[PDB]
């Protein structure tokens, strides 16, 4: 009841992503939501839509961080350059703290991944790090530690620096250049 054929779109986009990419889904969506979905993913995105706060572009922006193509164009209808054009406005439909660092992760290879842990190690001291842990994970598990803020990051940037990814760091300076404006002194 009131469901709306929106939910089939909701329901068919669970089901085309990997068990891999809903991880991703939880972790974006962990700031709208406190996790607050039972077990089922698939109910992640119910509690969006009655919030109100489910937008299509959202979706888009979504699938773009999976590396899905084709689901773009399955589902929204929308080409590899309809993401640029997109994200030419640079519009998030959450804080782009969350959005940045799947970014991030997504551009990361698996042997960087590694290369990573290996900074990390020096800083953390050998704490809570394993090369099985995606970087995903690597992003919450510093924030047990408090090495991070969402208006300072700091080590994010001198470890990407030294892996040679320009292109990453420069992408850490727009948030914290977007982090403060007129909101608050």
């Amino acid at each position: 009841m009131g469901r709306s054929d929106s939910a089939e779109v909701i329901h068919q986009v669970e089901e085309a992503l990997d068990t891999d990419e809903k991880e991703m889904l939880l972790f974006l969506c962990r700031d709208v939501a406190i996790d607050v979905v039972p077990p089922n993913v698939r109910d992640l995105l119910d509690i969006l839509r009655e919030r109100g706060k489910l937008s299509v572009g959202d979706l888009a922006e979504l699938l773009y961080r999976v590396r899905r193509f084709d689901l773009l164009k399955r589902i929204l209808k929308m080409d590899r350059k309809a993401v640029e054009t997109h994200l030419l406005r640079n519009p998030h439909l959450v804080s782009d703290y969350r959005v940045l660092m799947a970014e991030i992760g997504e551009d990361l290879d698996k042997s960087d991944v590694s290369s990573l842990i290996g900074l990390m190690k020096d800083y953390m001291g050998r704490g809570k790090i394993s090369k099985e842990k995606s970087f995903l994970d690597l992003v919450v598990e510093l924030e047990k530690l408090n090495l991070v803020a969402p208006d300072q990051l700091d080590l994010l940037e001198k470890c990407l620096k030294n892996i040679h990814r320009i292109d990453l760091k420069t992408k850490i300076q727009k948030y914290k250049q977007l982090e403060h404006h007129h909101h608050h002194h």
